[PDB]
């Protein structure tokens, strides 16, 4: 079913990346219609716009309680500007979600959380595709008891003869959630994702506290005076010897295990998906 452009009634900016907006489609006029969420670039180049309607092939393809739903696309006479139509997720970001509420909630909720992450990662993988920016920045709540991966920007499909994907002239690069082989070769696989999945499983027993986040922790250990291209440089030095995020204050023993084994240098040895799922689900249980 198609989307008239002209009966999408903007009710509020909700986030910048492009840009996604909370829109009412309102044909009737009368303000009863659906709230969506609808993403549009912000600089809608030939190239942009070519990445775009591949991530939105991408989004339509994927059909999983944990990925935010596809609903359809409004298009732009002449220059065939494209906007992303989304289900509105109501309670927003995980990052903010979970800054909000902090420790009212409790690991048990946040393993909820950890294992709907990694079910609609495996999913993701069944599909071949390499999500590449796994981080709570990318997660949104539906409600109290389900996230869902929100935004695919970042995704690539592997080639059919090839399990890496190399980008050949990289540009929005979150390195502070980067596999070495990421950072050094620029190699983007399901074993990089794992990698990016600890770095997550961090964040959310964090707390996403601004001190403990990421950056700020590996820029206290490879020293706040280090700029621009060194960063890349010394936290590549950092990782090969072994240098990793502390792990998270009151984080039981088990879930701390599990982000280390992610972060393994070796990337045959970090786990599946699959495997991070029964894991998840098992720590769940005993408690
Ligand atoms: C950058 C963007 N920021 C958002 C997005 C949303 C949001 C929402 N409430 N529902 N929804 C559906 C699809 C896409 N985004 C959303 N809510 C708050 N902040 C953002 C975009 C995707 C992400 F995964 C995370 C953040």
């Amino acid at each position: 079913t198609q989307f008239e452009e002209r009966h999408l009634k903007f009710l509020q900016q909700l986030g910048k990346g492009g840009s996604v907006e909370m829109c009412r489609y309102d044909p009737l006029q009368d303000n009863t219609g659906e709230v969506v969420a609808v993403k549009k670039l912000q600089h809608s180049t030939e190239e942009h716009l070519r990445d775009f309607e591949r991530e939105i092939e991408i989004l339509k393809s994927l059909q999983h309680d944990n990925i935010v739903k596809y609903k359809g696309v409004c298009y732009s006479a002449g220059r065939r500007n494209l906007k992303l139509i989304m289900e509105y997720l109501p309670y927003g970001s995980l990052r903010d979600y979970l800054q909000k509420h902090k420790e009212r909630i409790d690991h048990i909720k946040l393993l909820q959380y950890t294992s709907q992450i990694c079910k609609g990662m495996e999913y993701l993988g069944t599909k071949r595709y390499i999500h590449r920016d796994l981080a709570t920045r990318n997660i949104l709540v539906e409600n109290e008891n389900r996230v869902k991966i929100g935004d695919f920007g970042l995704t690539k499909v592997l080639p059919q003869d090839k399990e890496y994907y190399k980008v050949k002239e990289p540009g929005e690069s979150p390195i502070f959630w980067y596999a070495p082989e990421s950072l050094t070769e620029s190699k983007f696989s399901v074993a990089s994702d794992v990698w990016s999945f600890g770095v997550v499983l961090y964040e959310l027993f964090t707390y996403i506290e601004k001190s403990k986040s990421p950056p700020a922790e590996f820029m206290r250990m490879i020293g706040n005076d280090k700029q621009g291209q060194m960063i890349v440089f010394h936290l590549i030095e950092l990782l090969k010897n072994n240098g990793r995020l502390p792990r998270p204050d009151g984080c039981p023993d088990e879930i701390y295990m599990i982000m280390t084994e992610c972060w393994n240098n070796n990337v045959n040895q970090r786990p599946s998906f699959r495997d991070l799922a029964l894991r998840v689900d098992q720590i769940r249980d005993n408690m």
